[PDB]
């Protein structure tokens, strides 16, 4: 039996809410089954943008109706936790099957803990290898 892999390419964010004092520094963090890859952060900027690909092991389990992709964008503090921008949950439904395929998935809302819009947005592509 063969390995497959999700493929994730985190391209860029817009729109991420400017700071009181200088600018965010964002990073985000790409979780698949609990599972946690980080892009690298990029400095005071509002509109980053990465072009970073995190590919990870299926581990012989199929996507299937219910995967979903986990995408939490933070601003960087050098001093301990990161300041969370926001959050969105992706549906990989359109993933299933077993056909080799990558989709674009554009201007996803990213929420803040309330659960509302801030306004930023993220771009990625995903494959299921
Ligand atoms: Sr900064
Ligand atoms: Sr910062």
């Amino acid at each position: 039996a063969i390995t497959h892999m999700l493929r994730v390419i985190v391209e860029s964010a817009s729109n991420i809410p400017k700071t009181k004092f200088g600018k965010p520094d964002p990073i985000v963090s790409v979780i698949f089954k609990d599972e946690k890859k980080k892009t690298k952060k990029v400095d005071n900027e509002l509109n980053p943008v990465w072009n970073e690909i995190l590919e990870f092991d299926l581990r012989g389990i199929p996507l299937d109706f219910s995967s979903s992709l986990g995408i939490i964008v933070k601003d960087f503090e050098t001093i301990g936790q990161n300041k969370l921008i926001g959050t969105a949950t992706v549906a990989l439904k359109d993933l299933t099957g077993d056909q080799s395929r990558s989709l674009p998935y554009k201007l996803i809302s990213l929420l803040n803990e309330k659960g509302q819009d801030t306004g930023a947005t993220i771009d990625l592509v995903i494959g299921y290898d």
